[PDB]
C-alpha cells in the first residue's frame, strides 16, 4: 500500500476539480456580471437589461449541470471500452479545452466562450463522478475499500473550499484575474497527466473486461504490495460470478416492471430531496445571498460555509456507520427546514434590526452543516441498498439523471425565484424540506 497511494492520489485530482468547478462561480459573480454588461455595451451600444443579465449568468452556472448529466450518462461507454485509468487520462482534454475557453473568454469578449467552457467542464465532471469512485474501488484492498472510497466526497468538499478562497478580491476574485480563476483548473489537469501514466490499470478491468488474468497478477503484487495475491484474485472472480448471475436490467426494464417502480420512486425522490433542498442555492449564490442580507466581507462568509461543509463531512463519516439511515435523513431534512426558517427571519427583521445578518450567517452555517449529515450522503447509501447487482446499474444512472436535473432546476431558477419572493425564498426550500420529510417518514424503509 505504497504505490496504492499514488493511484488514489492521482484519481482524487478529478474529484478535487469536481468541487473546484462547482463553486468557482460563487464569489466572482459581481465581476463576471460586470464583464457581461461591458461586453453587451461594446456590442450593441446598450447597457444590458437586468433581467437578461440574470437569466444569462444563471445559464452560465446552470449549463454546467446539463453537461454533468451527459457526462454521467457516458461513464460506462468509456470505462469498459478504454479502461478506467486511460479514460481519466484522455478526458483531461475537456478540462484543458474548458480552461482555454473560459480563461480566454475575456480577451475574446465573449460570454459564449465562458458558457461553452462551463458546459464542457460539466461533462468532464459528470464523467469524473463515475470514474473516480469506480477506479478507487477496483484498486483498494477490500478492507480499505470503505475508507479510501471516502476521498471522493472529501475532494469535492475541499475543492469547493479552495474555489471560495481563490474567489477573494485579494487573490483572483477581482476584475483582472477572474479569467485565471476559472482557468487554474489546468494545473490539476496537468498534474493528473503527469501522474496517471505511472499508475496501474484496474486489475478487474484487466481480469474481466480484458481477460488478462496473468497481466492482472502483475498489478496486484506491485499495487497490493504483498508477494502473491491468490486471496485477492479469487475474490474478484467471486464477484464476477455473482455479478454475471442475474442479467443486468436496463433503464427501460426498470420503469416497466412494477416490481421496481416503488424502490425507484424512493431513489429519484431521495435525489430530488438532495438538490431541491437548496444547498446549491448557497454553494452557487452564497456570496450573493450574504450581500443581500447585509454582511460585510460576504465572500468570507461563503468561505465560512465552505469550511463548515468540510468539517461536517469529516464528521458525517464517523456517524453514518454508527447510526441508522432513516433517522439521519430526517434529522438533516428537519435541521435544514429549521435553518431555512432561521434564514427567513434574519432576512425580514434585517430591514429593521441591522445585525440579523449575523443570524443569516449562522442560519446557512447550520443549513449546510445539517445537509452534510442528511440529504447529502444518504440518497446514495439507499439506492445501492435498494437494488441487487442486476438493477443497481440502471438505478444509479436514473438517480444520477435525477440529481443533475434537480441541480439544473435550482441553479437556473433560484435567482428568478429570488426577484419574486424577496426575503421569503427559503420558505420554498422549507416547504420542500417538509414534503421530503413527510415522504421519507412514511414511504422510505430503513436499511
Ligand atoms: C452526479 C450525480 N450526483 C453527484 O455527483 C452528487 C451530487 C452532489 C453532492 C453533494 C454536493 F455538495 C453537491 C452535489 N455527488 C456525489 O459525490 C455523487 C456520489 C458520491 C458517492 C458515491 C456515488 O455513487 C455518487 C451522480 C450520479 C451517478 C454517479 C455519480 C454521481
Amino acid at each position: 500500500t505504497g504505490r496504492l497511494m499514488l493511484a488514489v492520489g492521482g484519481a482524487v485530482l478529478g474529484s478535487l476539480q469536481f468541487g473546484y468547478n462547482t463553486g468557482v462561480i460563487n464569489a466572482p459573480q459581481k465581476v463576471i456580471e460586470e464583464f457581461y454588461n461591458q461586453t453587451w455595451v461594446h456590442r450593441y451600444g446598450e447597457s444590458i437589461l437586468p433581467t437578461t443579465l440574470t437569466t444569462l449568468w444563471s445559464l452560465s452556472v446552470a449549463i454546467f449541470s446539463v453537461g454533468g448529466m451527459i457526462g454521467s450518462f457516458s461513464v460506462g461507454l468509456f470505462v469498459n471500452r478504454f479502461g478506467r485509468r486511460n479514460s481519466m487520462l484522455m478526458m483531461n482534454l475537456l478540462a484543458f479545452v474548458s480552461a482555454v475557453l473560459m480563461g480566454f473568454s475575456k480577451l475574446g469578449k465573449s460570454f459564449e466562450m465562458l458558457i461553452l467552457g462551463r458546459f464542457i467542464i460539466g461533462v468532464y465532471c459528470g464523467l469524473t463522478t463515475g470514474f473516480v469512485p469506480m477506479y478507487v474501488g477496483e484498486v483498494s484492498p477490500t478492507a480499505l475499500r470503505g475508507a479510501l472510497g471516502t476521498l471522493h466526497q472529501l475532494g469535492i468538499v475541499v475543492g469547493i473550499l479552495i474555489a471560495q478562497v481563490f474567489g477573494l478580491d485579494s487573490i483572483m476574485g477581482n476584475k483582472d484575474l477572474w479569467p485565471l480563476l476559472l482557468s487554474i483548473i489546468f494545473i490539476p489537469a496537468l498534474l493528473q497527466c503527469i501522474v496517471l501514466p505511472f499508475c496501474p490499470e484496474s486489475p478487474r478491468f484487466l481480469l474481466i473486461n480484458r481477460n488478462e488474468e496473468n497481466r492482472a497478477k502483475s498489478v496486484l503484487k506491485k499495487l497490493r504490495g504483498t508477494a502473491d495475491v491468490t486471496h485477492d484474485l479469487q475474490e474478484m472472480k467471486e464477484e464476477s460470478r455473482q455479478m454475471m448471475r442475474e442479467k443486468k436490467v436496463t433503464i427501460l426494464e426498470l420503469f416497466r416492471s412494477p416490481a421496481y417502480r416503488q424502490p425507484i420512486l424512493i431513489a429519484v425522490v431521495l435525489q430530488l430531496s438532495q438538490q431541491l433542498s437548496g444547498i446549491n442555492a448557497v454553494f452557487y449564490y452564497s456570496t450573493s445571498i450574504f450581500e443581500k442580507a447585509g454582511v460585510q466581507q460576504p465572500v468570507y462568509a461563503t468561505i465560512g460555509s465552505g469550511i463548515v461543509n468540510t468539517a461536517f463531512t469529516v464528521v458525517s463519516l464517523f456517524v453514518v456507520e454508527r447510526a441508522g439511515r432513516r433517522t439521519l435523513h430526517l434529522i438533516g431534512l428537519a435541521g435544514m427546514a429549521g435553518c431555512a426558517i432561521l434564514m427567513t427571519i434574519a432576512l425580514a427583521l434585517l430591514e429593521q434590526l441591522p445585525w440579523m445578518s449575523y443570524l443569516s450567517i449562522v442560519a446557512i452555517f447550520g443549513f449546510v452543516a445539517f445537509f452534510e449529515v442528511g440529504p447529502g450522503p444518504i440518497p446514495w447509501f439507499i439506492v445501492a441498498e435498494l437494488f441487487s447487482q442486476g438493477p443497481r446499474p440502471a438505478a444509479i444512472a436514473v438517480a444520477g439523471f435525477s440529481n443533475w436535473t434537480s441541480n439544473f432546476i435550482v441553479g437556473m431558477c433560484f435567482q428568478y425565484v429570488e426577484q419574486l419572493c424577496g426575503p421569503y425564498v427559503f420558505i420554498i426550500f422549507t416547504v420542500l424540506l417538509v414534503l421530503f420529510f413527510i415522504f421519507t417518514y412514511f414511504k422510505v424503509p430503513e436499511t
